[PDB]
């Protein structure tokens, strides 16, 4: 019962030491709700609930709260600092650390044989590329988490690095029962796997007949409202000829000429239908190749503003409609779904968490659950920067030689980092919104270095870059600083002109504090404007401290 | 009550009462739209013709009445000179009427080898506008008439050294001088002094700017003389806007003040300029105009003519950082050229004589208020004479009838495709608004209002059934216009674009997508885009246009206004 689920979850969250607060409701059309819930003491811990009734949505918001604390997902994009990294356990007590080997292969106790073949077919994957982000603890080695391989009920250790880079928040769930949660999570796997096929393969799906939709009047109502509100809707059978329990529903916005495709899965057709609808841009396209691109599907996952083929909407479907149904008790539904995975010759790997007093699972199904492709462990690995962290956080206040600064630029180039990459994302820093690190990108950091190493020609290049691409999100203060610095750098290039002449004017336009700071920057003295120096427990960031305080509550719960 | 401000020859309250009355008598319903009093001692007002949206002015002054009198004075300035109608073709009836511009105008038929007819211009002007002697006569056809057969309309101007009449082609006046050096006033001389000062304002400005000059600050004890301005500046300064006040005389030569505002919030500056024989009036004029881009070290981009051309339209142009250098290139001069409007006129004219610059004035009294128009080639120019070849506002006059015929036209497909190539060969810019190129007051509620050359090329490619070109320009169209199209029209273009892209997919079956298209774009939009593709009805949203522009109600209101001026002119002669 929704009301039990809510009462229980609220209570348990409170007991755990979390002050949870309800930010903002919404009831856009009939039979559709959502709510935003937040940790009153950590801005970064928050969820979004959705359902066809108000309570359904609150229960969803709270359930996702336990899903994300149980799995540690809130903290998944952040380094947890040197103390936690060197503590008894980082992720879970039952985690397992595999030191790096002398030739840097992937240690033997990790993964299994099928996984090794899938993630690393060429056998070129090194061990040091699998260091989890949270610890960044190369000396301690590769953290691996336990997962029950389902065919033979044996434990398998999967590196947290792999889990987090390729599966992210996919196939996680929390529930009232072990099986309820697993059915939700396994369905979440079908949702996203089928979706990526329907989309990438530019499939035309078959409409759901009107007399079938009629069974679910509360959804029909939500659609008639959207349709009368000026938004054409398409409801589709995403089963691909009865195979998978997936509904797809697409909204058109004629005002902008764009479409928005939602997907949803559950063993019961009707639940799946509603799930897809409650979950409601770019126009459709005939670009067979741009739709299929991994970066398109990767977008669709983050937010659903991705490219959909016009082929989806073709009159003639590639599969017939099937009035499917896989329903029953959560226990039966779990077996029915698992049956499908067995039919596909796809090993399922589950991991159970009960340490917060609510059951929560995390489900990997390599070859289906993947959101990102394994090549990304080489090309787009979220701990690629872990080894520069200490160097970079030292820079504010640092007084190295000018060559050292200019080399770090060349290193960033040689290591192939993207200029647009946010530094706070690359190092796993919860900086909070009120300082320079919050908007600092690689390109800006290059400007800063060129200044500290006294190469004013490069400095200008990246200062221009910086403004071209950041100034719209800088604070007034900071944007002004950059305008001023830019002027002075341009003046430096004028060898005919006499800096003193312009000094009064500059002070009037930019303000004295800004001019004094931009000059310090140019003299290589204080190049790293607005960046405070950062200790290796991130005391410097109060945001990050609030993150760690939250994580302490989970560590204690784990013991 | 009677308020006599410096340099005017009549109390504000009289000037207002007179002007309002005279406007009414002329048959104009004038209405006051919106006042403003942003800082102390600075006002402005917007006045509008209740029956023509395009006829409107903006008044500015240091008191409320000063501003209203300004607004009204600029109203007579712009009716007297015909400037409201200067960007529009006036249709075939007016073009072939007794007189188009003024009764005393003069028409010079084109010659057999197409030289510029002999009664036009004089010798110094010919040397200035056309040093290479390559200017042809057919390039000088005024826009308003577009009447090549009737020839080059030329307006009379009293050359001032020897008091002789000189005929200047309306085309030249309008392309290079525009609204510069026009004025209206309470007296002949008041108006002329305002207008001649307007000339110095803009000439000196263009030197100060282009030559990246550092001006000398106006001393504080000098500013002190004009507390009402000082108050306006302190307010702007405390409001967060640094101000710089400058002597723009260039060492006492010219009666020009320059005042620059900084906006630290966006790191930009705004330079205002102003001229009047009396220092104090000039100061206030410069300040009130601050409220009716960042600086740069680019010596070359500041001087570029396109920069100074912007400054005139806009004041959002590039200023050199050099303006603000501590050390000035000229010393401050506590200048003064003042006296009675009669004396001030001579004093100013003295300066032009010193410069060896002929002044050409033209007087208008046919609306019951004196108004002048002053050309001073080599100083009054806003645009350079090279623009009579490259950027001539009647370059398109000869395609007008062809283009306005297109909606409803049923020519051969080759004819449509050629007109594209012609538009390319004649070197028109794709971004150019067609309604500006033909002089059409279309009003905001139809396809012509936003129609650019690039879109027209799309429309022609569709009518001439070249769907590959049609796509190129339909994409172009949306990339650069869709943000200003009406919902309806933007949607039509989204649909047309999809269908043109589908036409390129040789693997795909149009019928499959048909239901989906009808759902996204709507049936009307799909039916229209298909007609367009079949070359049947390509010119979407463009109604056909008769050669008196009855099709456009906006333009009709423009002509109804101009009738009132014609009758007034007839009366006077
Ligand atoms: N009574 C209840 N109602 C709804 N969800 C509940 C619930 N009890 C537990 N939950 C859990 O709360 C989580 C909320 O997610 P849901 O509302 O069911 C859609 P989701 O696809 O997981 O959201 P996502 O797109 O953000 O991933 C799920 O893991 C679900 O198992
Ligand atoms: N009594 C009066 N008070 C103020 N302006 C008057 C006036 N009588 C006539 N005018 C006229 O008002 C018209 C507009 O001039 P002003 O607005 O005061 C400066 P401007 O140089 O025309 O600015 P602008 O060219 O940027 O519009 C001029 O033709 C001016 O001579
Ligand atoms: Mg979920
Ligand atoms: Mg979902
Ligand atoms: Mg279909
Ligand atoms: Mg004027
Ligand atoms: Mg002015
Ligand atoms: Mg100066």
């Amino acid at each position: 019962a929704l009301e039990d689920s809510i009462a229980r979850f609220q209570q348990k969250l409170s007991d755990l030491g979390f002050q949870i607060e309800e930010a903002s409701w919404l009831n856009p059309v009939p039979n559709v709700w959502s709510v935003h819930i937040r940790d009153k003491e950590c801005a970064l811990c928050f969820t979004n609930g959705k359902g066809a009734t108000k309570k359904a949505a609150l229960a969803s918001a709270l359930g996702e709260y336990f899903e994300r604390l149980s799995t540690n997902y809130f903290f998944a994009d952040f380094w947890l600092g040197e103390t936690i990294a060197n503590g008894p356990f980082v992720h879970y007590p039952n985690e397992k650390w595999f030191p790096l080997t002398e030739n840097d292969d992937v240690p033997e106790g990790l993964l299994d044989d099928r996984l090794r073949a899938f993630y690393d077919p060429e056998n070129e994957l090194t061990g040091s590329m699998l260091i989890d982000l949270q610890s960044g603890n190369e000396d301690r080695g590769i953290c691996g988490l336990p997962f029950t391989r389902q065919s033979d009920n044996q434990t398998v250790y999967i590196p947290m690095n792999i889990i987090g880079n390729l599966y992210v928040s996919n196939g996680m769930s929390a529930g009232n029962t072990r099986n309820e949660a697993r059915v939700q999570g396994l369905s979440e796997v079908f949702e996203r796997y089928v979706k990526n096929r329907i989309i990438a393969e530019s499939i035309s799906l078959p409409e759901i007949p009107a007399d079938v939709l009629a069974r679910y009047p509360a959804v029909v109502e939500a659609i008639e409202t959207l349709e009368a509100e000026g938004f054409p809707i398409f409801a589709y059978d995403g089963s691909l000829g009865g195979q998978y329990p997936v509904i797809c529903v697409v909204l058109f916005n004629p005002a902008n000429g764009t479409c928005f495709a939602s997907f949803g899965a559950h063993p019961d057709f009707g639940v799946a239908l509603e799930r897809t609808v409650t979950e409601l841009f770019t126009p459709p396209t005939f670009d067979d190749e741009e739709v299929a691109e991994h970066t398109n599907l990767e977008t669709h996952f983050i937010d659903s503003s991705g490219l959909i083929s016009w082929d989806l909407f073709k009159q003639d479907a590639d599969y017939p409609f099937v009035d499917w149904n896989f329903s029953g008790t959560t226990e039966e539904e779990f077996a029915t779904l698992m049956a499908i995975f067995n039919k596909e010759d796809k090993e399922v790997y589950i991991a159970d968490y009960e340490h917060l007093g609510v059951y929560a699972c995390r489900i990997i199904v390599p070859g289906m659950s993947d959101i990102y492709p394994a090549e990304d462990l080489w090309l787009a690995n979220n701990s690629m920067g872990s080894h520069l962290r200490e160097t970079i956080l030292s820079l504010p206040g640092s007084e190295w030689e000018k060559e050292d600064y200019l080399n770090l630029i060349e290193q960033l180039d040689e290591e192939g980092f993207d200029d647009f990459t946010r530094v706070r994302e690359l190092l796993g820093l919860a900086t909070g919104s009120d300082n320079g690190w919050y908007t600092l990108r690689i390109g800006e950091l290059k400007a800063m270095l060129a200044l500290a190493g006294g190469d004013l020609e490069q400095a200008l290049v990246w200062t221009e870059w910086t403004m071209e691409f950041n100034s719209s999100v800088f604070s007034p203060e900071r944007a002004n600083y950059y305008r001023c610095l830019q002027t002075l750098l341009l003046l430096a290039q004028e060898e005919d002109r006499q800096p003193l002449q312009y000094l009064n004017a500059f002070v009037r336009m930019y303000g004295a504090d800004a001019v004094e700071a931009a000059s310090a920057a140019m003299s290589g003295e204080a190049a790293f404007y607005g960046l405070q120096p950062v200790d290796s427990d991130l005391h410097a960031f109060a945001a990050h401290q609030s993150l760690l305080k939250a994580y302490e509550k989970l560590q204690r719960a784990k013991a």
